[PDB]
């Protein structure tokens, strides 16, 4: 009558012995705002709404809007600059990912950042499904024409207040970030499906589990993959679920005695990824790694 | 500083009166097993795990699980059989939906349901997605082959209690239903994107709200546009959120002081529906529907 329990029990250290067994080949990690808060990126949640006064937008929400952004770009794009971040150093959280690349643990990388760490961080676009978007690159909105343009491009234009125009046709150039309107990256959707029926533990770091499409990723994971947060605070859990499918409605388990495959590690992302690199036995790969890329990145200042 | 506000009140008059002016063309109808309840097809909220313990099966969402479908598939016939819907006759609801077609006003249903009651209530194809799958049609499940078989070919095998076999190359033949590891039906992901956002009106029946795709999709509508639920109880509704992208967040506002364009009517959809068409003008309509709907189903046995 009983799922297969993968861990031995619902502990950081029993997500560890589950990692360095057989069993464990295909990690997917599903990384939100919360990686990036320690690298001086805030998350909006200690809010946009002051920033957006002064544009005089007709609601606050007119900014996320893409047909409002065809309409007037120049709220955006001034509130890309107020928003830009000053340096771009990878968090150990980043590291403990580029870790799990290196290791061949690493089937995917789903990320809702627009903020480019996982690639400095050195993550392929082979490894990412970047869920919202980037800025790494910026198309122009014109359906004939869709040229391409990179980040360097596209932040000479952010930081000198020139709206960005295509050099072809003079259109706009948008970030590839879903605006509302937009549909997810086709990206997301050829490798959805594939990568949650071979997936062998799933690690949420930093997000709450209640914007799309993380919210519902979650309950793609076959039912004995366990699943582990690393967060500020617990999320994904909701009442028992009384439809038709049962166990496979609702989230996050950890709290009932039903709970059999869902941890939460309670704390910084950064402090979770070295507590876990430390049981795995990787803490001083991890730490060199950060040493010598944060020093690389310092190198070029 | 405000949100466009179509309704000129959060009640169903209010609805109707929007529904009658001009700028209400395109009205999308989310529906689910609560509308089909009045047609003697239970929901499994008044359970499943009663009709499974016979089958000794391992755990009882395994007969949700394509993977042990393919292994063992006698569960799930025999399962199909017990609870083969002894009548098809679509309810007063169904057959509102039916109006919204025939008045030129039904951009498209998306239902969650199997039982095929929305076809018979008059909806074709390119009405309708069929976002759970469907029993209308059944496939074989080898990859070279995939044979297509009606739901009386279906049905008689599920009646006889032989494991339907494909004619071509004796393969599993498997109901059009979405069964957990399977991916949405294309037809999802290529109406949704398109459909939501020329969304006038969004009709919400007979759902909770707490599965996908509905649970995430009323989310997908212009934040002008308004949502009617009619339902048994609350749905979609959330505590306030408190991330980046604010309104945009988050679900049904009935009940806050900021509520301004979603309206919940409690009780029966049959009689939700039959309110609405009264004060449209569309009472007398609707019930000769009905009638000769019902009759022309009568007149077959
Ligand atoms: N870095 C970025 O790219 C960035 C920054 C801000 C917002 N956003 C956007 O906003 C949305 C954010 O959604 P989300 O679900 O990813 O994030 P979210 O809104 O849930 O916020 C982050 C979550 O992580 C937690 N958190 C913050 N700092 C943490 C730390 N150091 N350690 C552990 N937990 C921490 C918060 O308590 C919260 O639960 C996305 O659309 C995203 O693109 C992105
Ligand atoms: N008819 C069917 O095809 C059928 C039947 C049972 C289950 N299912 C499957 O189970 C899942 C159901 O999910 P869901 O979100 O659509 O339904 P759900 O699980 O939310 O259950 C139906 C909802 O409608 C309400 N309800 C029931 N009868 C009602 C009535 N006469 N009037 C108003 N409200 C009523 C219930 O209180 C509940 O809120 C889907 O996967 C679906 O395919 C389908
Ligand atoms: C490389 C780079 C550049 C910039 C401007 N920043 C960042 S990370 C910091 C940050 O929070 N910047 C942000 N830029 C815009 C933000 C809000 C916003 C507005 C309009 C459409 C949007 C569509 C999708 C998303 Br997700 C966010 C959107 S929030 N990294
Ligand atoms: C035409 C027809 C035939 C049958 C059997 N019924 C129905 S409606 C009644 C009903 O509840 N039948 C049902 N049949 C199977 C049900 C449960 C189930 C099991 C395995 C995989 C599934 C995958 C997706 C879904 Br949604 C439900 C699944 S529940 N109409
Ligand atoms: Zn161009
Ligand atoms: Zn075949």
């Amino acid at each position: 009558g009983h799922m297969e329990r993968l861990l031995d029990e619902l502990t950081l250290e029993g997500v560890a012995r589950y990692m360095q067994s057989e069993r464990c080949r295909r990690v997917i990690c599903l990384v939100g705002a919360g990686i990036s808060t320690s690298a001086g990126i805030p998350d909006f949640r200690s809010g946009l709404y002051d920033n957006l006064e002064k544009y005089h937008l007709p609601y606050p929400e007119a900014i996320f809007e893409i047909s409002y952004f065809k309409k007037h770009p120049e709220p955006f794009f001034a509130l890309a600059k107020e928003l830009y971040p000053g340096q771009f150093k990878p968090t150990i959280c980043h590291y403990f990912m580029r870790l799990l690349k290196d290791k061949g643990l690493l089937l995917r990388c789903y990320t809702q950042n627009i903020d480019t760490l996982e690639r400095i961080a050195g993550l392929e676009q082979e490894d990412l499904v970047e869920a919202h978007g980037t800025f790494y690159t910026s198309h122009c909105v014109s359906a004939s024409c869709r040229h391409e343009y990179p980040l360097s491009w596209m932040k000479e234009k952010i930081f000198s207040e020139v709206t960005p125009k295509c050099e072809d046709c003079q259109s706009l150039v948008k970030p590839d970030i879903v605006f509302f309107g937009e549909s997810l990256p086709a990206r997301f959707f050829s490798c959805m499906q594939s990568d949650f029926l071979k997936v062998d533990l799933l690690l949420v770091m930093g997000t709450s589990l209640q914007v799309q499409p993380f919210a519902s990723l979650i309950s793609k994971a076959p039912l004995s993959t366990p699943r582990l947060l690393i967060n500020k605070e617990k999320a994904g859990q909701s009442d028992p679920f009384l439809g038709m499918i049962m166990g496979l409605g609702g989230g996050m388990d950890f709290d009932s005695k039903k709970a059999y495959r869902d941890v939460a590690w309670l704390g910084e992302c950064d402090q979770g990824c070295l507590a876990l690199a430390e049981l795995l036995g990787w803490k001083k790969e991890l730490e060199d790694l950060v040493r010598r890329e944060h020093a690389s990145i310092d190198a070029q200042s």
